[PDB]
Order: C-alpha cells, then structure tokens, then sequence
C-alpha cells in the first residue's frame, strides 16, 4: 500500500487503544485498507474502458455511465476510511497529550477513560458510528442494494429510446461489495458494545 | 501518497502551530491532500480520453477539449495547495529558529506571539486568505459554477458550425469540486477566527 | 513488493516462531507473497483485455468472461494470503506481550508454550488449516480443477446459442495456479506436525 | 515526488546557505521542481499520441511532431534544474568541508565568505546566471515564443503541400510555460543581488 | 529495484560468506537481478501485445502465443533467482545464530566451517549448483536453443492449416537471454571451485 | 530515480576516492544516472508503439523494427552504467577493509594508493576505460552514427521490396545521445588524467 512510516502510525495509535479500539484497529487496517488497497482497486481499473453499450449514437455510453455511477465503489470506499479514522487519530493524539503532560508535571498501565478523555472519547466513538452508518446508507439506496447487475437500461439523452449496456465483472464487484459491508458492520457493533461497556461505568 | 517522509514534516509543522493552526494542518492535510491524491486524481485520469465529440472534423476533439478545460481541476488544485502551505512552512521555520536561538544564549510551552513573530503569522494568515480566496474565484468564472455539464456546445475552428461534445465522469466531478470548495471556506473560516483572536488582542 | 517496512514485520515475528512457525514464515514470505508479487500479478493483467470471444454480439465478452471468472486468481490468492497471516500476526503479539509483562514484573530463550498461550497457538495453527483447506476447496469447485483451458463455451445472455471464447495465457496461468496449490499444501502438512508435537506434550 | 531521502539533502544544503541562498533554495525546491514533477508531467502525457493531423499520407504525423517539438518542454526543463542545482549542491560541499576541517584542527553562526570560498561561491552564482540565460534563450527560439498554438502548418517530406496539425491541451501548456519562465526569471533576479551583496564589499 | 532495505540484507549477508560467496553474492545482485529489474522486464512488456499473426481467424493468436510461450523468460528467471537466493539466505542465518549463542555463553575474524555449518553449507552450494542447472536444461528444451526466432510457424486449433505468427524484439531477447546464461554458468563454476575448496580439506 | 538508499551508498563511494574519483562520481551520478532516470527513459517509451511502416503486409514492422534497433538505446546506456560503476564499487569495499583492519590492529586523511592497492586502483581505472570505449564503439558501429534518421529503408522477410518506415521522436533521442556519448567522453579523459597522476609517481 506504498506509504511506508506506518509502523510509527499504526504503533502510535495501537498504545493509545483501550481494550476494542485494538481489535476496531487490526478488523480496519487488514480488513478494510489493505483489500482496498491490493485487491479491490484493481477491480474498478476498466469500469468505464469496458462499458459497452449496444447503440451507434455519440456520446450515449457516457452519459449512461454517469447515470449508473455517480460516484465509484472504490472512490466511495476511501472517503469513508478516511472519515472514520479521523476520529480515531484525534482521540490518540489527546491521550498522548494527556500522558506527556502528566509526566512533565510528574508505569506503562492500560489507558483509562477518566476525566475529559470521557468528552472526546464517546464523541469518537458516536462520530464513527453515524460516519460508518451514514456510508451504508448511501451505498444502498445510490446502487439500489449490494449487488451489481450485468445489464442497465439507459434512456438518457442523446440515447435513442433505451440503449442497453453492460457492465465489466459484475460478479467480482458483488463479491467484494458484499465483503466491505460486512466487514463495515462489524466495526459498527465493536463500537456498539464499546458504548456499552463505557456507559454502564457512568450509570453505575 | 508517496513521499514518506511527512513524519518530520508533518510533526515539524505541527509542533509550531499555536491553537488553530493544528485544527487548520489537520483539515489540510487529511481532507484536501489526501483526497486528492487518493480519490480526484484517478477520477480525472481520462479526461480527454473519455471526451468524445459529435463529428468527422479531424483536429475539432483537440479544440474543444481545449476551450472548455483550458487547465485541469486536479492542476489547479495542486498549484492552489502549494500556495497555501507555503507560509505555513516558511512561519513554522521562523518559530523554530527564533527558539533555538533563545536555546543557545540560554519549558515547552504553547506556540506565543509577541515579538517580530506578529508580523509574519499574520502576514501568513493574510497571504493564505488571499490565495484561497483567489482560487476559489478562479474555479468559479473559468467553469461557470461548480457543476459539470455533462454536454458542451463547441464552435471554435475547425469545427463546422456547433458541435455537440460530451464530458467523461461528470457527476464524479462535481461531488469532488464541491468537497474542495466545502473544505477550502472553511480554512477561509479558520483563518478569519485566528485574525480575530490576535487582532482583539492587538486592540486591548 | 513495495511496503519498505518488512525488516521490522517480518523481524517481529521471526523472533516469536517457536521450531516449524519460523519454516513457515519462511515459505509463506518467500514462496507465496515473493511468487504472487513479483511473477503471478503480471500474467493475469491481460485477462479481460486478451480474452477474445468468436461473435459480433455487443455485450456478449462482457458476460461470458464474468461467467467463467467471477473472482480473479490472484485477487483470491491475495484474500488467502490475508486471512492466513492474521492468525500469525495476532499470535506474535501475543507473545511479546506476555514477553514484556514478564520483564515489568521482574534470558532470550526459545519460544515456550506452557500457560495461557497454550489455547492462543492451538486455535492460531487451527484457523490457518481451516483457512488453507477453504481456500483451496474454493479453487478447486470454482475453476473445475487446476487446469486452464483455452477454449470457454458459453450460452449466457445475451450470447446467440453458444460462443466460442478463448483465455489468454491458459499455460502460464496453470503452472503458476500449481505452484500456489502445491505450497499451500506444503504448509498444511507443516501446521498439522506442529498441532502433532503439541498434543502429544499434552498427552504426555 | 518519489525519492524520500529529501530531509538529508535539502537539509544538508539549507544550513549552507548566506541569506538570499535560503530564498533561493525555497524557490527552486517549491516552485521549480514541485510543479515539474505533480503537475506540469502529467500534462505532457499524450503529446503525440493526442497529436491529430489532417491527413492520410503514412509517416507524415511522426515527422510533423518532430519537427515542432525537437525536444519536450518537460524534458527542457528536466536539463535546465539539473544544471542549476549542480554549482549549489557543489559549494555547498565546500562549506562543509571548510567548516569541518577547523573543527578537526580546532558556535554555529551564519555562513560568512571570506577566502577561498570567495571564488567558489561567486563562480556558482555566475555559472548559475549564465545557465538560467541559457535556457530561457533556448526556450524562445525554439518554439517561437512562450505561447504553444492550436494548429501548426507542416511542409516537411513525406506530407505532401502543407498539412494542418493540432497540438494537445496547447492552452495548459501555454499556463505551465510562464510559469516556469516567470519563476526562473526571478531566481536571475535573486542571484544578481547576491553578486551585488558580494561586489560592494569587495569594493569597499 | 524498488524495496528500499537491501542494505540491511545486502550487509547481512555480505558479512557472513566466506571468500568465494562474497564474489558470487556481487554476480548474483548486480548482474542477475539489476539486469533483470532495470533492463530485461520492459524488453518483455509487449511480448503479447505485439504479438502478430496473419490470419483472419478469431483466437488463432491466443493459441499461438500460448502454444511457444508457455511461460515468460522474465517469469522464469524470476523463479530460478528465488529459488538459487534462499539456501544462500538460510545459511547465513545459521552463521549469526552460531555466532550469536557462542558470544552469549561467552575478534571478528573470517567465516570458518568447521562444525554443524559444514552440511549446511556444503548442502546449500550442492541445492544452488542443481537449481542453476535445472533452470538452463527447462531454458534450452522449452525454447529449443537461446536463440530467439522472428518467425513461428503454428498450426493449433482454431487455426486454420499453418499460421505464420512473428514475435516481438527477437534479437534484444536473444542477447539478453545469452547474458543470463552466461552470467548463470559463471555462478555455477564459481559454485563448484568452493565444493573443491571444501572436499580438499576434508580429504586431507 | 526510486531506491531511497543512495545516500549510504553515494557517502560511502565519496569517502573512498582520491582527488579526481570525486569529480568523476559527481559527473557519473548527477549527468549519466540522473539524465537516464529522469528524461531519458521516458523519450524511448513508444519506440515500437509509434514506429509507422508503409505497407499492408503482417509482420513487417515487426521485422523493420528488429533489424533497425536490436538493442534499445536506453537498454545499451542501462548496460554501461552497471559495468563502469562495478569497478569503482569493488575499490570502495578494498578501502574500506584496508582501513578497517588498521583501527583494528591501532587521523582520516585523503585516501593514498601505497601497498596492494595500487593494483586494484590502477585496473579499475583501465577496466573503466576500457568498457567505456569498448560501448562507445557498439554504438557507433550497431547504428551508424550517433544521428538517428526519420526514415529508414527497410527489405527483410516478408516485407516486399523495400518498406518506408519512420521512427518516433528521432530528434530528441539524437539529442540525449549526443549528450551521453560527450559526457561518455569526458569521463575517458578524467580516467586517463588519473593513470597520468600514478604513472609519473611510480617512474619518479
Ligand atoms: C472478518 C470476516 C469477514 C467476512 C466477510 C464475508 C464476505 C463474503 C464474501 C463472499 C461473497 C458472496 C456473496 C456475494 C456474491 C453474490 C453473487 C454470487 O454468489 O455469484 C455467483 C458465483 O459467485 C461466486 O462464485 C463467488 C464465490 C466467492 C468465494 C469466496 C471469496 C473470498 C454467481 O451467481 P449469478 O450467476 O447469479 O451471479 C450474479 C452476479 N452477476
Ligand atoms: C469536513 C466536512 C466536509 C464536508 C464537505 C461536503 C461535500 C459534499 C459532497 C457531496 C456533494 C453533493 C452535491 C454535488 C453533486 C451535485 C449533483 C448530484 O447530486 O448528482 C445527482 C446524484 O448525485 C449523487 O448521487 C451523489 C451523492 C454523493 C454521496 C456522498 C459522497 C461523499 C444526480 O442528479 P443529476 O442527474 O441532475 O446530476 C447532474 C450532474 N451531471
Ligand atoms: C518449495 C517447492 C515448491 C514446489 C512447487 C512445484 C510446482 C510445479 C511447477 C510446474 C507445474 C507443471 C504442471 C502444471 C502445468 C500443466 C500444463 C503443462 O505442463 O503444459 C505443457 C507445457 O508445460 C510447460 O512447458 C511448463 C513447464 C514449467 C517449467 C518449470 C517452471 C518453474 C503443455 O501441455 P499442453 O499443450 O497440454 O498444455 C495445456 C495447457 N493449456
Ligand atoms: C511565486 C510567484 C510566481 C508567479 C508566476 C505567475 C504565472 C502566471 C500563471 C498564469 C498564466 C497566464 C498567461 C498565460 C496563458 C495565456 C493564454 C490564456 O490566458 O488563455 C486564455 C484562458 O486562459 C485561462 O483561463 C488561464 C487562467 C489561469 C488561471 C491561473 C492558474 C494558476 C484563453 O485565451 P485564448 O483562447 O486566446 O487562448 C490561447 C491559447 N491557446
Ligand atoms: C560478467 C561478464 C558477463 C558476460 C556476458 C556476455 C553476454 C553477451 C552479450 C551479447 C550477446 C551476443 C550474442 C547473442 C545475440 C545473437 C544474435 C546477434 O548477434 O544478432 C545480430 C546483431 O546483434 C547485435 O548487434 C547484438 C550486439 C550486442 C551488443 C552488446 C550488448 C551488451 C543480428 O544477426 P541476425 O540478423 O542473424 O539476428 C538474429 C536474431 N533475430
Ligand atoms: C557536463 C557538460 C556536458 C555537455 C554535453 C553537451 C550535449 C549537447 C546537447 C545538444 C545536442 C545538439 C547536437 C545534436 C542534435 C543534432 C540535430 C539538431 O541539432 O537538430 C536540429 C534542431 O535541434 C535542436 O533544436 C536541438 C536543440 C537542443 C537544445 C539544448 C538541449 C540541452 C534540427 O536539424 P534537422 O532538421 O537536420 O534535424 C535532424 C534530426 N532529425
């Protein structure tokens, strides 16, 4: 996936997850960015280069194109993670502070969620459930469910009556569609159950 | 997105901004550098490519392309990038050389302007205003708004008469160049608070 | 294979593999990913490109290629190599973190199994056979054996009666599909003795 | 921009370097080469393969392109800052090599020219005017001025009479190629002062 | 070459080769797989796509180019390289592990063979000498000679009687292919002057 | 260029060099390497793609092509610089061990030729002159000239009679090549000027 200064990244954000938020990392980093990265990108390569349509009018394939793709699976994909680990990031960044802080005005222990870390933590957490939930959303009904069809129909000026075209590996699309779905609401009820465990602190 | 080597740029810059300016690099860095070279910069991969024109004039694809794109988006927003972190970076060197120099005649405390340092962090905060402002009028009167067409009507020679042309992604285009002009008003946002916070300081 | 990080990964877990786990390492570093990074991901580039289908049908290569490759191979051998790795990843840290409590509290030895790691290592070693036999099952109902065939017939709509299709590189994809079987199998046979030399301790 | 060992080397020079060289420095590296290499490249992509002349004479399209773009605008300026970078990446060489030898012998102030650094460094400012010139000649005698037309007439063999030909993106090119000049103009301006900071103190 | 971190395993395993593996790890790295990555792999790149037969027939090329190529020589010398580098790679892990614990339970001198190292090295110069000559014996008989051929002459189903099929770059492919032999025949003499080193000493 | 780990390499050849191996590294590195890597290369990218042929017979330009270029021009400089560095590479580690082994049986002056490495010294020189001249002949004799023409006549099998063909950017790649054979050249001189230095002080 290139970059290359992860391990400082991903060890930085790994000290500073309580007891989930290290299983929430690993289900984000292996599951979801690296297939992004090394099996699905290259899937969407040819969306548009093959995209036939049976028709002889100018024009007609990209406008029909546009019509059913608004926006990619892939390019939509990457939006989300990059929304979703932003408020992982900023929380890591506060419990670093929070440490230093101490220690300058000063025993490796679990981090715990005490003070104004409650704030910026369940916010966190509540951010990434409505991003993740709000993602799902978009999918569903912008692609009318999770799985692609070999054929559209297309009646989008200038296309003559309705011009039939044909999408390049549907089923391969469908299989790795189906996969970030999944995978993405898991993150949701590891979240889920984070609220749960924080929250029954507070009401005790 | 290549490189590798943010870790020193990216915590030098940091370390260097006061209350805003880590809000303002965050914003830059996350939502505006990486989805450009993460998600735009594939979207327009086939931009004359894809251009497909309505026509036997040999030479008539190449002028209108020309007309209606005379520079790309991803180009523009690569030089507007540019110009905004420019002085950031060359401010975020003065701090540092004016603390080190206070070190060797010789307590990390926030980032404080009192002295010679008024008169560049303001001169910076000025100059990105007026470089963010500047683009985002250029985006608007070159491209007349912020959406795409998905046809352009070509007249320039050799063209015979109007000749229909029509635009590759241009619903993937648009969901881009507002996310851009979403994010860039709000570093203008920013910025105008930071001239605020200094300005009624000045003034008490 | 690109990364640049390895030194750190593949050092980490080198020195938490007890006797078999670092032969393990070994062929699934050198003999899987080197394999499918270096030389397999090169040969299915083509594979939609090349794949040549006797017929004047708009639409019909489209869907007689997504019949017969609904997921490509190296897109399933990179799922595999995934899915593999996690329970070896996630066992490694383990370990180190037993390993570094220890020290707290209070020799480099080789990697003993006494306490708890007992049924971290069993369950590792048990999900990567699950994981390898599930794998290879797919690719054996998927693809109808091991063996590509130059010729496809296909009858799917909306292909007129059936369509003759051919693949590109049948030959070459076949002598890479057996090489990843046969270390596949390699590796379970090596997991299975280390599952051998654990039970009969226990049973000891 | 690829790379990644930057850090050393624009390090490396920024600590040797007067008081206008650190201006300079800053110019080249984010004006000159940060442009060249993310925005101005990909531009130049389909010089030729987008290059459409009106004709069926074989051949005629590939010596039209070379006799109007004897060498490519990127490729010009690809030569020029690697000219211009090598007299400053040589003294600076010799400055730390001054500085290192009195410490062996042997209050980091700023770098002052005093003796036999005067004839390298006011040779590299002279070599470095005089290569800038260079260019910028070079650039405007070729190609007829800095502005890259729509249409150009090609009479050479084997195209019979004259055949019209179209240039690609002529207008973004036309953007990119002031820019460049206008920068390089001001590095002239930036290296003349600094001779006139060194000829008066020579004089007086 | 990409990677980035040969200088760990370049110096790893430079320091731990006796007298004659230090000659034949600089042939293998430099004039192996420098030619391989920087000269040989873009030689290969239109070796389908070029590929051209004269016939009207549809699939008569995918079944030619299969049927003469089988597998690409950038493949096979791909896997000949792994295959020779890993029992250089194993041993000199048993080098720093015979050198690590005798310094634990405890004058850098040269890599002596004298105890458990002498069935691990002499086992590993018997496994390269038989992979080095396996790979040139599968070279000669799959390609019949070194020597590449502008014409070939294919009579395969679907192809009508004989087709005449011409490849692409013959002669650039023939003159790398003889300096990959000739560079692996250099290795194997090289291999076997350290087996004589060896069994002379034993002998005596 | 890529790789990233020059600066070990390109620190620990400078360190290693007398007087004119300085000079020499700078030219090799900054006016062969760079050149190459940064302009060079992408000038051949459609040498076969854009070579245009005057005829109607398969397979013709695919044997035009073969008799006019057996070896590409980027592949011969490719070639060049793997065999002029290797010498100088060798020396490098000869200086390094020579020096080693004095701190161990024990003032880092300029390097001097005085024991056995006077005959390591002075062959690599006469080997670096000797492979220099010897791939400046190759490209003198292999294309007549360092002139590339636009035309080339052509009358191998199956061509008929005698086929135009046209090359891709002949200009341009006349140019690069003027440039590597000069600075080809001057690396001769500085050579031989070393050789001159030795001689004399082994005669007086
Ligand atoms: C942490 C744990 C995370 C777990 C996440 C699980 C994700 C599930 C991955 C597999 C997804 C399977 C369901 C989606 C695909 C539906 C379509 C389907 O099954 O296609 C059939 C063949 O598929 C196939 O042959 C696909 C087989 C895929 C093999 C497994 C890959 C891994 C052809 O059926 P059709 O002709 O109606 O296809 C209509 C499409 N155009
Ligand atoms: C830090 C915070 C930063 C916040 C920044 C907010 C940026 C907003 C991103 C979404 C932009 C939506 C408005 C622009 C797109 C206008 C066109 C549009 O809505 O297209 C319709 C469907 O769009 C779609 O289906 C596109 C939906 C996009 C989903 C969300 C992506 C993220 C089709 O309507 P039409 O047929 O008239 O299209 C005419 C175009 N050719
Ligand atoms: C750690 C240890 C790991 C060991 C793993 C071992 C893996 C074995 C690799 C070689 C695989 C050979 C068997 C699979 C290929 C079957 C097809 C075959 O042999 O093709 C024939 C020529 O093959 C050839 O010419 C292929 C020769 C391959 C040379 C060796 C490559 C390494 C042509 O036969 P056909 O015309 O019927 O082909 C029908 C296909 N379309
Ligand atoms: C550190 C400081 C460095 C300062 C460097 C300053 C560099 C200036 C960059 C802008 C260059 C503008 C002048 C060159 C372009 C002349 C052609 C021109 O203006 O084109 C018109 C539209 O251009 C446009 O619409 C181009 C607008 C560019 C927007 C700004 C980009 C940044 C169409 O006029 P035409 O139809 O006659 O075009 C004939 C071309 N084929
Ligand atoms: C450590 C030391 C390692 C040493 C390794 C040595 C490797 C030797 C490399 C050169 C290989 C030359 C012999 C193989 C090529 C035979 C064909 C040949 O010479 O082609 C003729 C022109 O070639 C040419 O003009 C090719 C000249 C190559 C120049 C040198 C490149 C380095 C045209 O003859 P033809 O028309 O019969 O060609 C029939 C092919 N289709
Ligand atoms: C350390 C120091 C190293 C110094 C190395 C110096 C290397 C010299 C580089 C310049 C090479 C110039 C001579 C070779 C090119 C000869 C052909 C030539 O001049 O072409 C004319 C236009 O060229 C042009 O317009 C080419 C201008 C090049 C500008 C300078 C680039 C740097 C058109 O003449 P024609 O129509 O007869 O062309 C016949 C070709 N097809």
């Amino acid at each position: 996936m290139d970059w290359g200064t992860l391990q400082t990244i991903l060890g930085g954000v790994n000290k500073h997850s309580t007891s989930i938020g290290k299983i929430w990392l690993t289900v984000l980093f292996i599951f979801r960015i690296m297939i992004l990265v090394v099996a699905a990108k290259e899937v969407w390569g040819d969306e548009q280069a093959d995209f036939v349509c049976n028709t002889l009018q100018p024009g007609c394939k990209n406008v029909c194109y546009d019509h059913y793709f608004p926006i990619s699976h892939i390019r939509l994909w990457a939006l989300q993670l990059i929304f979703v680990s932003t408020p992982a990031l900023l929380v890591a960044m506060h419990v670093a502070y929070r440490r230093h802080e101490k220690k300058r005005k000063f025993k490796t222990q679990k981090v715990r969620i005490e003070g104004s870390l409650w704030w910026t933590y369940t916010s966190s957490i509540f951010f990434r459930v409505i991003f993740e939930a709000a993602f799902m959303y978009v999918f569903y009904v912008m692609y009318d469910g999770f799985s692609m069809q070999r054929l559209v129909k297309c009646n989008a000026w200038p296309c003559p009556n309705t011009v039939d075209c044909f999408v390049s590996r549907p089923t391969e699309k469908t299989v790795f569609t189906v996969f970030m779905i999944a995978v993405s609401g898991i993150c949701i009820l590891l979240n889920v159950t984070e609220l749960c465990y924080l929250l029954i602190r507070y009401c005790s």
